[PDB]
């Protein structure tokens, strides 16, 4: 997919008015919005349909789907019915769980993003040791879209090595968590940015500033 | 209950209510209410009908509600998810252990503040669980013990693993177990180790869900009470 300015907004405000207002402020800079459970649990799945309709943007549902295959299927169907273009799925529950999501996405013309390694310190306990194998499992499953950590560019490089140059890689952890936009974009196709933008005094200025800092990579 | 300090679950049977429309979900839950007082509500129903389905279940049935949200994000996002869930009236939430201790601790802190419970999911019931989760499961359980977790989830499909998990978490912990029924787990064998079983489709897709629940209860009657 073609993400404008290589920048995806993580819209984790939990109030519909604040979420709509802030997203509107940065819409000229960003055409791809990640909506997760903080906003969806607070305002309902209809918020995905509303965002796509109002903003004419791509919506990635960040649901970190992590259940058994049959439940994963139900979650994916509900999510795509609401109009999401893509869904983020954990790889650690294994290949049948991921395949269930891939099957629903194929049926409905949507994409699965496989989360391979996470950005937070706790990721080092169990996920990091499995991450290379999760990525390889994704390759064998036919996964073309992946998520890996801005906070560990050496791990992004390794992930890129496994998934190849044609796969799409997006990366959270830039800004608030300490990752650097420019360094992350050496390996990832796009960065995900949340609080650095949505908690800024001027979200538009924050977005513009991030974009200026990576201007030569656009 | 098996101990005075653990969650009392009527008939050791928790309904996994994964129907995806309000009318069917309310009907089936109402039909089985004389057998079951504890309902696990997950994303299939919540995404379809909204978090206010929790409010409706509390109103109509007064059942204990476990929000099966398999929380599996970074600590900051986990906190937001737990806050929204308990704000909506859930009694407890289920959290993955695979993302590590800081992510689990975030959920425990919210539960502590809000006077609710966290269940730690240690090993899963489906075959895919063997690829990565099973190899980490003993360590995930020990992590739970180190963090002071009292409530755990482990697989009905593998009682030999439940035996081991019960060893790690001890007799003073509360353990519930999905995979009984549809996925092939046996209720009686599972209840050797688990305090309660979770059952979904073999009840909610039955021609007569009440009859299905009653049949499960009859099959485990020697294990019921207290
Ligand atoms: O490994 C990961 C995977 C994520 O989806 N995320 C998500 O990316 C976003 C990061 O937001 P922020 O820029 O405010 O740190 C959050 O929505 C978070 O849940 C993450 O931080 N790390
Ligand atoms: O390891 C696990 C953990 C679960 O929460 N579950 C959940 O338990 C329920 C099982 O339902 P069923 O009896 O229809 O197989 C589903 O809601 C599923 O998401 C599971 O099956 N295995």
């Amino acid at each position: 997919m073609d993400v404008m300015n290589r920048l995806i907004l993580a819209m984790d405000l939990m109030n519909r008015d604040d979420a709509l207002r802030v997203t509107g402020e940065v819409r000229e800079y960003i055409d791809t919005v990640k909506i997760g459970y903080p906003l969806v649990l607070s305002e309902g799945m209809d918020i995905i349909a509303e965002f796509r309709k109002r903003f004419g943007c791509r919506i990635i549902a960040d649901f970190k789907v992590a259940d058994i295959p049959e439940t994963n299927e139900k979650i994916c169907r509900a999510t795509f019915k609401a109009g999401a273009d893509a869904i983020i799925v954990h790889g650690f529950p294994g290949a049948d769980s991921v395949r269930a999501c891939l099957n629903v996405a194929e049926e409905m013309g949507r994409e699965v993003f496989l989360l391979t390694e996470m950005s937070h310190p706790g990721a080092e306990m169990f996920i990091q040791g499995a991450a290379d194998e999760i990525a390889r499992m994704g390759v064998d499953l036919g996964v073309k879209n992946y998520v890996g950590p801005s906070t560990r560019p050496e791990r992004l490089s390794r992930l890129r090595e496994i998934i190849g140059q044609d796969s799409f890689l997006i990366s959270p952890g830039a800004g608030a968590q300490g990752g650097d936009p420019g360094e992350t974009l050496r390996f990832a196709d796009a960065i995900i940015v949340g609080a650095s933008i949505y908690l800024a005094d001027n979200p538009a200025a924050a977005a513009a500033g991030i974009i200026e800092s990576i201007k030569d990579l656009l």
